[PDB]
């Protein structure tokens, strides 16, 4: 199967002069990728931006591999020459998995090889207003990311790298104080050609405070309610270029208006769990 364009919606919660502080929760992207590189490593896998806690330099390690490439392939590739191969960039991408979902930048002595990741994410943010007491007391994070089928093919990416990658969203965070708990994975992905994009959903999810809570004093799960209505709303408008979806939902959570998106989705949904 091809690689398809795709979106990703993603929640995950966060929990445990100036007072009173609140703000908006930050979260990079560098640091959501880091939590699914450490859980592949941590299942064995060959990962380059790896740790040894101590970071490993990485002019060094493309010189190993280099050396260990020339040497299985009998040729004797300079680092100028390895950055033109595209026999080497493959051998690359056939060992590292996450290069093939978010790219790496790989610098060599006077040269180095750039691969540009058909995964990338947003920076998330908190739906929801923090508080700070110098620690948040609770953050429901939000991410969109996308799958960028044109970019897929200069990374070799496999459809099982991205199966890999769904897996990772669920198990990852919590695997890598802080108790972090996904809540809300959502996949969508485009028919060959299709032009159109849902793009971030994150506005359109609306959080609803049970009694006695308010948006600014959210401190639990359990202290509201995600509604979905207009997330349905908005992925219905693009069904015409709907190729599939993946879907996974945290127990715990109360929803409204996820009868509606399962509905939109229809034969197109596979679940996650």
């Amino acid at each position: 199967m091809p690689i398809l364009d795709s979106d990703i919606l993603y929640l995950y919660d966060a929990k445990l002069r100036m007072d009173s502080v609140t703000g908006r929760n930050l979260v990079s992207d560098v640091r959501l990728k880091r939590y699914l590189r450490d859980y592949w490593l941590d299942d064995g896998q060959d990962i380059w931006v790896r740790k040894n806690g101590t970071t490993t330099d990485a002019k060094s390690r493309m010189s190993v591999l280099l050396e260990e490439y020339n040497r299985t392939s009998g040729q004797k590739l300079s680092t100028k020459e390895a950055r033109n191969s595209g026999e080497f960039r493959s051998w690359l991408l056939d060992r590292l998995m996450d290069v093939r979902l978010f790219g790496a930048t790989m610098p060599m002595e006077n040269s180095s090889i750039t691969f540009t990741g058909p995964v990338q994410f947003s920076w998330g943010y908190s739906l929801h207003r923090v508080e700070i007491n110098w620690r948040v007391l609770y953050s429901l994070i939000g991410f969109h990311g996308i799958v960028s089928r044109n970019r897929a093919r200069h990374t070799g990416l496999r459809e099982s790298d991205l199966e890999a990658l769904d897996r990772a969203m669920l198990e990852a965070i919590p695997t890598e104080k802080i108790g972090q708990i996904p809540r809300f994975y959502l996949r969508l992905e485009y028919s060959e050609g299709y032009p159109y994009r849902v793009g971030d959903l994150r506005e359109d999810v609306v959080l609803e405070p049970v009694q006695g809570k308010t948006l600014d004093t959210l401190r639990d799960v359990r202290d509201y309610v995600i509604n979905l209505e207009k997330v349905a709303d908005r992925i219905a408008v693009r069904l015409d270029g709907l190729a599939g979806a993946r879907l996974y939902v945290h127990p715990d959570v109360t929803f409204r208006g996820l009868d509606s998106l399962t509905g939109v989705l229809g034969d197109k949904l596979q679940t996650l769990s």
